[PDB]
């Protein structure tokens, strides 16, 4: 791959398209400004899905060449317009009336199905450019880096609102079709093509006011404008908060955010025209979830962020990808926590994208963040999970590395220096590195040129009044110990509190050594020590014997703040699992929990149990680590009760079906008494349970029921009368333990009671019920593979079916038998899911093997 040419780059697209409704085409001409910086005889650009009319070249006051050559690569996507005679260097006019289609590949400029209050089924024109699909609506320079200003007009009927960047200067009739109006956006800035937008179609609006004076406003289908308010006023909000950040004001005079109904691509951060989908932009109150506030809150932040950092500062290629998603996905969860810190928005920030990252970051197969992007389709391929997850964790780590003071300070810099420019991920170091004075290139090199990360293993001895502690880096791997003699290192720097003041730093370090000493100046013994306060650092910490115990008073009594007790827990089954410390080690910290209120915590801990307890299922004492559940579950299940006591939240909702469910799966009796008081009076019409206690208590009386309580669901199933009912059945018939039940709701999974896309989650819940579902429900897919295979061949689901069912395994002649299943059976859709989660056998059948006696004595010995 090689990028155009660069002899004649653009300076203004002026653009009129036409869009041909009904017929699924469009008609435009472009009168492109451009400079001829070297004297050729042919302009290459990009071009796909359009073919050209006619095309001229006009010299600054000359006439016009009309082109006679045309050349169209469609594995490139790259146009060459020869001329006959040389262009020579100057300014020039490039005049191009073209068609095109509004195809239904959901990119480019596609069609976009909406249905209207009534029906009729309509189509509007959208836009969708990123990548590089600007191409496909109107043949151009289609590179982030070859800026320029855009020209605007869309000739629509008068009974559609034509929206694009700018804001409209001029709304003329059309001459030759009095049904139709020339409607005339304003020039926009120096900008990349890729951020151009312009949507035909029938839409309401809510508008509002920010403070810095920009009109905002929200465009929602025909009749749902009161939806689009919440998303107003956080818009309203967010604008503000940018401004206040990077001391530069929007750069635009109006954002709109549009909410378009099935929209494929789910976000697009247009300067000027965010769209949107509906179902993730409006809040329905009678469809919408209790969240939904929150998730709505993040989607705003995260493209409103890109207004500044991403459309005004644009990345130099594809390779910084990355670096503009990551950044922004990262300061969504600052400006949310400013706004609304009601939410503890960065409890959830390290519960999503923080441990997602660690997880496939200590795994074979992964790659470095940052990597060199030819082809513009190799993106789609090496960008993942990691480099945005991860990406946006190394970013957090940064701005905890530099202080909020000097942070603010570089990305001003940054964003004035190269405001309608563009830069590079070096760029973005040098100003961090000037305002903060720290060796930024070098430390983020780290993080950035190489992949996995550091476990960091600290020791305490108390000297007098002070703490010197012992740090030593090592690659972290889920399998234990890294086998390898590159023996990577990082530049980490840590962040270390006590509990003298847990909320804030004792001392900020950087760790560039293999080893390092640190003293920690006037600690007590009786003070605990903790690393990576608020798990900033994108590293696992692994203490000493004594440092861990004297970290329990600070879960028991809540003074370790919320993000550093999720911190912890997580690292912990992530070390035991690896081998690097005992799992009875992590057991004994479970009982400090028992006072844990936080839901994202419990979260991560029911998660982490379960894990547990799926694989001690193939011991002789399932039923101890059961009891061990109910002890811990058991005063968080007392506190929250049954019912919804007077001013409870939302995640207190939640957190009540977590923990109910978890007490209701592991036997406990006062919660499987009272959990069949509901059902049988839910069943006889007495009085229907809520939506929230509905999965925890149909997984109870289920899993402690018989083929009586199974023909009951599966009647509340087939005379279920939404969707979403029936859906929160099918997850939780798994739950059976008794064998022909099992088999027979395996079968109902095939059955044509249930859709094909849902029979998926049926199989799922088989596995995940016990030890011998999970078997049956792998025996099966084995016998019924020529039909399952048919079914999802080439598709996403093959590879969710295989994934929940052999991931809970824990035999390692189990992991031979799954990889002989699909050599003679080949599945190719899945053949990465496949390593994975035989690789995760194995590593579950080594964990098994190593630990089962000693949590089986520690559960005997702590029972007495
Ligand atoms: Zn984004």
């Amino acid at each position: 791959f090689e990028r155009l040419p660069a002899d004649v780059s653009p300076i203004n697209y002026s653009l009129c398209l036409k869009p041909d409704l009904l017929d699924f085409t469009f008609e435009g001409k472009l009168e492109a400004a451009a400079q001829v910086r070297q004297a050729t005889n042919q302009i290459v650009m990009n071009c796909a899905d359009i073919d050209i009319i006619t095309a001229s070249y006009a010299p600054e006051g000359d006439e016009e060449i009309h082109a006679t050559g045309f050349n169209y690569q469609n594995e490139d996507e790259k146009v060459t317009l020869s001329f006959p005679s040389t262009l020579q260097t100057g300014t020039g006019t490039l005049k191009i009336d073209f068609v095109g289609e509004l195809n239904d590949k959901m990119k480019g400029f596609y069609r976009s199905k909406y249905t209207t209050p009534s029906g009729e089924v309509r189509y509007a024109a959208v836009t969708q450019f990123e990548a590089t699909d600007a191409r496909r609506a109107f043949p151009c320079w289609d590179e982030p880096a070859i800026k320029a200003t855009f020209d605007i007009s869309l000739v629509v009927p008068k009974d559609r609102v034509a929206l694009s960047n700018m804001n409209v200067i001029d709304r003329k009739p059309y001459p030759d079709d009095e049904n139709l109006v020339e409607v005339k956006f304003a020039r926009t800035p120096v900008m990349s093509t890729y951020l151009v937008a312009f949507v035909v179609g029938e839409y309401d609006f809510v508008e509002t006011r920010s403070k810095d004076g920009v009109c905002v406003r929200v465009y929602t289908p025909v009749g749902k404008a009161e939806q689009g308010k919440f998303a107003l006023e956080v818009a309203a909000k967010t604008l503000p908060f940018y401004k206040d950040y990077f001391n530069v004001p929007y750069p635009l005079p109006k954002i709109d955010l549009i909410a378009i109904a099935d929209f494929a691509a789910g976000a697009m951060e247009n300067w000027g025209l965010v769209t949107y989908r509906e179902t993730a932009l409006l809040i329905d109150p009678k469809n919408s979830c209790s969240s939904s506030r929150q998730w709505v809150a993040l989607v705003v932040g995260h493209e409103l962020a890109h207004q500044w950092f991403g459309n005004l500062v644009t990345m130099e290629w594809w390779t910084h990808l990355w670096l503009n998603e990551g950044f922004a996905s990262w300061i969504e969860y600052l400006c949310v926590d400013h706004c609304f810190p009601e939410y503890d928005i960065w409890t959830q920030f390290v519960s999503a994208d923080y441990t997602r990252a660690q997880e496939l970051d200590a795994l074979d197969n992964s790659h470095p963040i940052e990597v060199s992007v030819g082809h513009p389709s190799e993106v789609d391929e090496i960008f993942d999970a990691i480099s945005y997850s991860k990406g946006a964790s190394v970013i957090r780590m940064l701005h905890d590395y530099i202080g909020d003071k000097d942070f603010k300070k570089g990305m001003n810099m940054y964003l004035t220096k190269f405001q309608q420019k563009n830069a590079a991920t070096e760029d973005l170091w040098e100003s961090l590195e000037n305002a903060s004075g720290k060796p930024i290139a070098a430390v983020m090199n780290t993080w950035t040129k190489q992949m996995g990360f550091p476990l960091i293993y600290v020791e305490a001895e108390q000297v007098e009044d002070d703490r010197l502690l012992r740090l030593s880096q090592k690659k972290f791997c889920a399998g234990g110990s890294y086998v390898g003699e590159d023996c990577p290192q990082w530049m980490v720097p840590i962040t270390i509190s006590t509990s003298e003041d847990p909320n804030q730093a004792k001392l900020k370090i950087l760790m560039d050594k293999p080893e390092m000493n640190v003293v920690l100046k006037n600690v007590k013994p009786d003070q605990w020590v903790k690393l990576n306060l608020g798990t900033v650092g994108f590293y696992r910490t692994q203490y000493s014997s004594a440092m861990l115990e004297s970290l329990l008073p600070g879960i028991r009594d809540l003074s370790l703040p919320p993000v550093d007790r999720l911190g912890l827990q997580n690292d912990l089954f992530s070390l035991a699992r690896a081998g690097i410390i005992s799992t009875v080690e992590v057991l004994k910290v479970m009982e400090a929990f028992v006072n844990e209120p936080n839901y994202t915590v419990w979260s991560d801990l029911s998660c982490n149990l379960g894990i547990l307890s799926t694989l001690l299922s193939h011991t002789d004492f399932y039923e101890e680590i059961q009891e061990f559940v109910k002890d811990v579950f058991s005063p968080i299940g007392e506190r929250l009760g049954w019912d919804p006591k007077p001013g409870e939240g939302h995640l207190d909702a939640l957190l009540r079906g977590l923990v109910l469910g978890k007490l209701g799966k592991a036997g406990h009796k006062a919660t499987l008494e009272e959990a069949r008081r509901r059902f049988k009076d839910h069943v006889e019409g007495k009085q229907i349970l809520s939506a929230d206690l509905r999965s925890p208590v149909y997984l109870t009386v289920l899993k402690h029921g018989d083929g009586t309580t199974l023909d009951i669901m599966l009647k509340l199933h087939k005379q279920a009368d939404m969707q979403e009912e029936k859906n929160r059945i099918e997850r939780v018939l798994g739950a059976t333990l008794l064998p022909d039940l099992i088999q027979k709701v395996l079968t109902f999974a095939l059955s044509e009671e249930v859709r094909p896309q849902d029979t998926v989650s049926v199989i799922g819940g088989v596995a995940g019920g016990s030890k011998h579902g999970r078997k049956a429900a792998w025996k099966f897919i084995k016998d019924n593979w020529e039909e399952l295979y048919n079914r999802y061949q080439g598709g996403f689901l093959i590879s969710r079916l295989i994934k929940l069912s052999v991931e809970g395994f824990a035999v390692d002649k189990m992991a031979g038998e799954v990889k002989a299943f699909f050599e003679s059976h080949p599945a190719p859709s899945a053949e990465r899911t496949i390593q994975q989660c035989c690789e995760n056998i194995l590593l579950n059948a080594a964990w098994l093997k190593r630990d089962a006696e000693s949590i089986h004595q520690y559960l005997l010995q702590r029972k007495a």
